[PDB]
């Protein structure tokens, strides 16, 4: 599993990324003038600021009454009155540049590589019969960039290394260094304000501060350290250590002052440069190992020949060399393994990777799909623990979000809307009025990420975790929905104003963004409702509350099916202003929500499947890679196949077509341009393929592809504490293994009779109603089901 | 005539090349962080190095025996004995990086030119409704390359500037600078010898010195300087200057102990910084005008829209764009002003413009046609004094290369080989053996080049110039020619060792390279013969030389038509190794030579057309640049559009075939990669489509294309002192307008009678046979001929 290529990247996208989940690494593997661009996750511009609009309650009741007279063109205007501002922007730390003094040319067969087994970049080239050799990676036991240098040939070895950044720094000098202060204001790239980049007076901003520190061991030779960087003349071998940190305090959420960055890097780089490289290099070997290694999946052969090149390797054979869905799924959760590790900011639009000042959409936490979406493989993929960075980000949101809906909505709880940042906004964007209310009025980012709160627990039932941190917050946002909603003139429970992420609803010859009740709206708060209604009587307390919610759960407007047979996006079947929009999220209920299943709602669950028929297979990355776990829930794995084909791409840098989903050279996800979300759904799209545990049973090969016949996936997790291993010949299940954290009743469906062992011994198992077949299994012990 | 783009340059190949002559640079455009690519002229690794070798001489005699027997196996292993060291290289200086404080996103409309008629490039952008625009070009008067940035909003410019490099340097502070020493040598980037870039050790080493500085002027806000750049923080307006020095001393030929570079940038830039900008740019504008106006052409109106970026001009129309074919040729002209003015050093193989450390080929002086080729412009195209640096050089090369004739040869005059770099190395390279004889052995790069010294006189007719310059180094050409040539056993004159330019000859499966007498040699020296004896005339001396030149050229082995009716290239009908080898040696005397014309070899010059017929309109750059001048002398224009439509293809950077010529997105000639000659070649075969002078009477269109319907050209050069204008319409000379700096006979060849008048004065002109007329011109006057 690997993505490599035989000539050094000239493209950013076309780089090799590494990360600890706090520091991140863009590899070119350049021959004589090496780039490596860097990331510190919580570099980013700003600071906490003034973003709530108490105007937006004086205009709530206002706005309402248009909406309800279906005056929808004032309500939209109106709603602009609602908003705040645009987030903050995720900042690109700089470049570390290694001079060789070799030249450019080299012998043939340069080779440079990205091993996923090992989370290494090994960049090989031959120069006059020497050979150079270059291993980088970012460890995460030692807090630090390492690279690692050699020559073939004795006193072979010299260059030249320092930093450098697109920021406003200062360098200095035995390691070399750079440092300042973020700017205090970054305009979003999509908003063409003027003075798009501020920094604060260098004695009263309030940006963070922020420091890198390049220090180098030789082996052989000598080193010297000035103003032009780190000179290592005639070594051998040498090994250059890169530590960045900033003023940003993840406690308090904001900047502080007696946080000392450059103390922090120091401290960082003097530990590390005691322990010997192959020591480094182990301990990070050991460190990655045990959270790559948890899952392993075989799709069969690899059809594509073992020396081509990432960039021919998919445009050549796309979804057709199953060895490339398998390098595809791990690779998403290789960059959660490198971008979200407990104690780290979570992963932004960007993960952790960024060389713009004013990246694409602020490579902010997009909560209305994109944010929510990198954490889908999580749970399922067996990188639980990685899920922390974003609970913990929501706990913030939960913190934050409480004064935003006392302020704009006079209401209790906490909300948030469609864009957060390093900050933790919580209230609307759109610089008060310049956004569009299609996009920018959407108070249902807090009850969506509340999923994710609960999906942690029910997938490792953590009985502590949910008291003392999931419930309270899960709670508080259904609290803050139980006022949002209102009774319509029938009496039903409804939202006003209400939006369905990007998607204006058409009348006569004009689009309209405001309604009231979208399905959304209605999906995810009954969603909330539901999972806390479960979490409370789990925990056996809030009796009175349960009812509550229950009760308004009751009242909800219910979901309607339109005329065309499908599942209604708004409250009135309202014609689409692109029947084709890339967004889907009346069907957030069918996932990543589980409100609407074939059990629960088959007329619902039927409806729904048509809207995305309709809806189509085309769209942007992260489009495509909702519609992979979509269709795996409507258990077609051909039209899955399919979507994955689409995604597996390649995609340009000069890609002119704005919703061309796809991948680049180095398989990073494209919207287009690179945006992660797509490569976390097309892991989480893989696994729900296979896999599924979400209506009360461990469902296998719910949607395997007809052209998948033979594989095997290892490590997977079910909701219940379940891990389970399962393999297939001929397109037809033949093996299962399960392992509970609980002694509890495991169903399961399996579309052939299998017969229980454990411990080699039978296992009694009750055919239930259908080929659904329950059994008692004991926590810790292994049951294999045979055919 | 611009080249223009409505994005920045993200490759070396789509970025701006402006020049002095001396100082070059490479103008990207990039939004945020800018980059303009260095060069000086003289900035070359080594020094004069001990490349003659006794040796040659003493195996000469064996290698002619082998190869009079026939033994041209045995021949060419030993003529690997005979060889000397492979040149140095051309070095890139470094850069000049702008980073911009705001932001890398601008609004629509981003632009980016060269406008030949100014030689200035200009890059606009606005952000948040502020345009900024900057100004760059390279002052001759001034010494400098200028950069000039505005804001429109005062307060809006703020960035920093500082200059780096790939060479080994130590930069310090008013002023920014770098500065070091060059390597000692540098290995040509295909010969991967182990090692390729050595420094000597600072106490010994005779590597020239260099030295870059760079200033700042702002209105408004401040500045300073320290290790990270120059600083302009909240100005509106800014300037920066930058000049660049070596330690090369040009009338020796080497680094001069005395020639400090960083004294002379210090006065270049204090000199600059205390004129006016204005000042500073009219006095550009008005230097570069009086080269560049010289001369006019126009096909005709462009069909391609005024805003099209120039990649997709030639991608989109080629040729059929006669608006992109007059660029094309004016393109060549503004290079060679560009690149080579008085005082500098001439053209190499990528002018002055170059980035990297081991450029393509050394980016040296080829002597076996690129480096004539760069040249072929300079006469014909009104940029006469342009042609000096090349004749300063071949004096040079005439001094070193006596050394060269005696030590390796035993013989009088002086010799030049293939290859020569800044040191005007003039014995062969091949690193003593290494090389292969059919490109290294080759000691008729200077009997060539002495067409170039005759040239500028025969084009000006400066008999002093001429008298004290030229022939003395003419005549030491044909001296050695005379030593060169020895008698083979029916009593010709012959070569021996000879080869024709990188082309084999077979003799059953196997291919050699030397041989005696090959058709080149055989064609280059009757050519130095016949200039020699026709400059000894003009000068009326050398009465006795003058019949030794012309009993020798007449016992010179005759040339002969191959069994294919083809001029054979070899003094036995040899079969080719390559049919369609991209060079075309045999047939120098067609063009540049002017030996073989229909009317002094009909027989011959017919075979020389089924040659060309033979080895195809394919090949690089250069290749398909001759091919043009050599249909041009053919007549053929129909046949000449083909090779330039040919030229006139897009090629991108990560172009596989390594024979496709074409031309970039900046329109630099492709070889590939980028190589000038195509560019120079292309500016000249355009002019003798239009214009012949090389037969003793002024021919007006000898080969327009039947396409070229309507048009005219003004400014060109005929031999003899002519100045001429001429156009024409519905295919057919109309008009032609003539001066003459010599009263004399002036003779026309034109397909229409034409009358003759001057000052309203009819003139008398005498007809004569195939379509020609001769008239009395009196020096100043200009004559008018009409139908």
């Amino acid at each position: 599993l690997k993505i490599q290529f035989d000539f050094p990247a000239s493209f950013w996208t076309e780089a090799l990324p590494i990360g600890n989940g706090n520091l991140g690494a863009m590899v070119f593997g350049k021959v004589e003038k090496e780039r490596i661009a860097l990331n510190e996750d919580t570099l980013w511009s700003g600071y906490p600021k003034d973003w709530n609009n108490p105007k937006a309650k004086e205009v709530l009741p206002k706005v309402r009454e248009l909406i309800a007279q279906e005056k929808y063109e004032e309500a939209d205007q109106l709603s602009r009155d609602m908003m705040g501002p645009y987030t903050q922007s995720y900042l690109p730390f700089g470049d570390l540049n290694i001079f060789m003094d070799h030249g450019q040319v080299v012998a043939p067969h340069y080779h440079r590589e990205l091993d996923l087994s090992t989370g290494i970049v090994t960049v090989t080239y031959t120069i006059g019969g020497v050979q150079y050799t270059r291993e980088l990676f970012v460890t995460y036991p030692d807090r630090a960039i390492v690279v690692r240098l050699t020559a073939s040939k004795e006193g072979f070895l010299s260059f030249r290394a320092k930093l450098d950044s697109l920021l406003r720094h200062v360098s200095s000098v035995e390691h070399y260094t750079i440092s300042g202060t973020a700017p205090e204001h970054v305009s979003p790239s999509y908003y063409d304000e003027e003075n798009p980049v501020r920094y604060g007076h260098p004695d009263m901003s309030q940006g963070m501060t922020f420091h890198g520190r390049l220090a180098a061991v030789n082996e052989g030779g000598s080193l010297k350290v000035d103003a032009d960087g780190l000179h290592v003349m005639g070594a051998t071998c040498a090994t250059l250590y890169f530590s960045a940190s900033t003023s940003f305090d993840p406690s308090t959420g904001a900047s502080c002052l007696e946080r000392d960055p450059s103390l922090r890097t120091i401290e960082t780089i003097k530990a590390i440069c005691k322990r010997g490289y192959k020591e480094i290099v182990n301990r990070h070997l050991e460190d990655y190992t045990k959270l790559f290694n948890r899952v392993s999946l075989h799709l069969g052969e690899s059809i594509a020949p073992a020396d081509m090149s990432t960039d021919q390797r998919i445009k050549e054979y796309g979804s057709r060399d199953l060895g490339l869905v398998e390098l595809l799924f791990q690779y998403g959760r290789y960059l959660m393994i490198a971008s979200s590790r407990p104690g780290t900011q979570p992963a932004n639009l960007q993960g952790i990777w960024n060389e713009e000042t004013r990246a694409p959409w602020s490579s902010n936490y997009t909560l209305n799909i994109n944010a929510e979406m990198n954490y889908w493989p999580a749970e399922t993929c067996n990188l639980a623990e990685l899920h922390k960075p974003l609970i913990h980000f929501i706990e913030r949101l939960a913190a934050n979000g409480k004064k935003t809906a006392e302020i704009n909505y006079g209401a209790r709880g906490w909300v948030a809307h469609h864009n957060a940042d390093l900050w933790g906004q919580t209230a609307p964007v759109g610089d008060f009025g310049h956004g569009d209310p299609v996009w920018a009025f959407w108070p249902m980012g807090g009850v969506w990420l509340t999923q994710h709160l609960w999906e942690h627990y029910t997938f490792g039932e953590d009985e502590a975790y949910l008291r003392d941190t999931a419930y309270p917050i899960m709670k508080e946002a259904a609290l803050f929905c139980l006022d949002w909603l209102i009774e319509n003139e029938a009496g039903y429970l409804v939202t006003s104003p209400s939006t369905s992420p990007e998607q204006r609803f058409r009348i006569g010859e004009k689009g309209y963004a405001v309604s009231s009740a979208t399905t959304m709206d209605l999906s995810l708060i009954a969603e909330c409702f539901d999972n806390c209604i479960q979490a409370a009587k789990r925990l056996s307390i809030d009796e009175d509350f349960v009812k509550a919610l229950s009760d308004a759960k009751q009242r909800l407007l219910p979901l309607q099916i339109g005329k065309r047979g499908q599942l209604q996006e708004w409250s009135n079947d309202f014609e689409d202003e692109d029947v084709h929009h890339r967004h889907v999220s009346h069907l957030v209920g069918i996932y990543p929500g589980r409100l609407i299943t074939e059990q629960s709602a088959p007329n619902l669950f039927e409806a729904a499947k048509t809207s995305l028929e309709i809806r189509g297979d085309e769209g942007t990355g992260w489009s495509l890679g909702w519609k992979i776990s979509l269709w795996a829930r409507f258990k077609d794995g051909n039209r899955c196949e399919r979507l994955l084909s689409n995604m597996l791409t390649l995609i340009k840098e000069d890609e002119s077509m704005q919703h061309r989903g796809g991948v680049y050279a180095n398989l990073f996800g494209a919207h287009p341009p690179f945006q992660i979300d797509g490569n976390f759904s097309a892991t989480a799209g893989i696994a729900e393929m296979l896999l599924q545990s979400h209506q009360g049973y461990l469902e296998f090969l719910p949607a395997l592809p007809d052209s998948w016949k033979d594989g095997y996936v290892k490590g997977l997790r079910g909701r219940g504490g379940y891990e389970v291993d399962l393999a297939w010949t001929n397109g037809a299940l033949v093996k299962v293994e399960i392992v509970s954290t609980k002694t509890q009743t495991c169903e399961v469906l399996t579309r052939i009779s299998m017969r229980i062992t454990e411990s080699g011994e039978e296992v009694e198992g009750d055919v239930l109603d259908s080929g659904r077949m329950s059994f008692q299994v004991e926590k810790g012990k292994r049951y294999v089901l045979n055919r």
